[PDB]
């Protein structure tokens, strides 16, 4: 099941053999969302949460975005294989009006379409020498046709507020992986993580957490270590309550 944009770290092949071991719910919780491929194909009502706001921004205004007026923008900029100054100039319009539908046009161009905001939110991604394509407009019909059950937001999965009877998704950066967010990640994230954890298994609220226990050299331990208190399922694996 595809996820809304391409994205590092995605559950796109993942998600059918996880959803077979989620519980029932009020609500469903994809507290670091990423690129959607959770969010977008699992029974509603949908809570997709994430730090980079830009992104969530980006999805909030993709809710009332036509395929229409996605072309009309590449049309707009002249964009193209080998556009690389209309890209820049896309780029800094972005960057000064942070209007969200640029962005997602932006990605669709960018290297290896993906997405790159810094500490002051501007764009970076060198041009990635390319434009849309068939898959494009799919995962894009596909956001369009399972965006309704869902309500986005952006914050530190440490402000968002857990409700009873909700089942709450977790697939953080791996402490031990490759990938851009992971320049949110640290140690004291991951502590502050899995004590929330304990605190949602202790108020009867359902949890399911993906991550890497040790992917080459390096090793999770705090994690091994307190996965034995839950159950782990070996896909990277599978820990819930
Ligand atoms: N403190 C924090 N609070 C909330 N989200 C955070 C965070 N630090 C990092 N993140 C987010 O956690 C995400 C993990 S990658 C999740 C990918 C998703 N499963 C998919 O299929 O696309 C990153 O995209 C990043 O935006």
């Amino acid at each position: 099941m595809l996820g809304a944009i391409a994205y590092t770290g995605n559950k796109q092949s993942l998600l059918p053999e996880l959803k077979s071991h989620f519980p029932k719910y009020n609500r469903f919780v994809d507290l670091f969302c990423g690129g959607l491929s959770v969010s977008l194909n699992v029974n509603g009502p949908v809570l997709a949460n994430d730090i980079q706001e830009p992104i969530i921004e980006m999805y909030k205004r993709l809710i009332n975005v036509s395929w229409d007026d996605v072309l009309k923008v590449i049309k707009q900029y002249k964009l193209s294989k080998t556009s690389k100054e209309e890209f820049l100039k896309l780029r800094e319009d972005y960057n000064k009006t942070r209007d969200p539908l640029l962005l997602y046009v932006l990605h669709f161009h960018g290297f290896s379409n993906m997405i790159r905001i810094n500490d002051k939110g501007n764009f970076t991604t060198p041009f990635g020498k390319r434009t849309i394509n068939k898959n494009s407009e799919k995962q894009y019909n596909h956001f369009k046709q399972n965006c309704d059950k869902i309500i986005f937001s952006s914050l530190h999965f440490k402000d968002v507020k857990i409700l009873d009877g909700d089942f709450v998704y977790v697939d953080p950066p791996y402490l031990i992986t490759v990938a851009d967010y992971n320049k949110f990640w640290s140690e004291d994230e991951e502590k502050d993580l899995l004590n929330l954890l304990d605190s949602l298994n202790d108020r009867g609220i359902k949890f399911g957490q993906s991550n890497v226990l040790e992917h080459h050299g390096k090793e999770n331990t705090l994690l091994k270590e307190w996965s034995k208190k839950y159950n782990v399922k070996h896909l990277e694996v599978y820990i819930f309550n």
